[PDB]
């Protein structure tokens, strides 16, 4: 004759870890990102639409279009370097971006592009620190 | 000429919140769970295979079968009460189970069934506390 709450704090961190494994194993993926940019060679990025939607309101609006795709959607991406997209996907799955000093401005360009608010601030705060 | 890490701690909590909204709005869903149990009326549960996979190694093994389903898979579920499955899905998306005292044993039955390790322990520790 009572109500009982249990909350595992570490759950989301653990679940995103298994979600990262599935992406790396190319399991349960429904989006492929074909990233072409200037003279850099073309790259493919398999992911889960929901994980991308949860980290990017730009990706959220992109995949929520009513008439659901039967399986795998291919997406063309231009203006973002493939290394930048790789780090933004990694952020979406791991909660962390590690980046070379020379990449920060290009990372923020794609962060603004995909409205990844938190990494826009992280890059902007870093650039001001370099004076 | 340096490497720079940024880590947003709250990211996974925030992303699971948007992931919960999408489930409740029935957006980007790829699994429906038709839960039938004894004399209880039948229920449908729309979810994302990856979120279910990340919280349950039983669901992970269920959906990782090579030949990917073109869109929406319907799953028949028996032996688990629909209120129990509702709370296990909610745990998978929110990291929390709130349950009536009279439900704990039935919750653990489904928690064992879907190998949700953390909620098995939470129920088992609760039942021992009631002597």
């Amino acid at each position: 004759n009572r109500t009982f709450s249990y909350t595992l704090e570490d759950h989301t961190k653990q679940a995103f870890g298994i979600m990262n494994e599935l992406r790396l194993s190319q399991q349960l993926c429904d989006v492929t990102l074909q990233v072409k940019y200037q003279d850099a060679p073309a790259a493919q990025f398999m992911a889960h639409k929901v994980v991308l939607a949860s980290s990017s309101p730009v990706f959220k609006a992109m995949f929520t279009n009513g008439l659901r795709e039967q399986g795998m959607e291919v997406v063309s991406i231009e203006g973002i370097h493939p290394k930048v997209m790789e780090r933004l996907i990694e952020f979406a799955y791991t909660a962390s971006i590690s980046m070379g000093e020379k990449w920060v401005l290009h990372v923020m360009n794609g962060a603004v592009m995909y409205q990844i608010d938190s990494v826009v601030r992280a890059c902007a705060d870093f650039l001001v620190q370099q004076l």
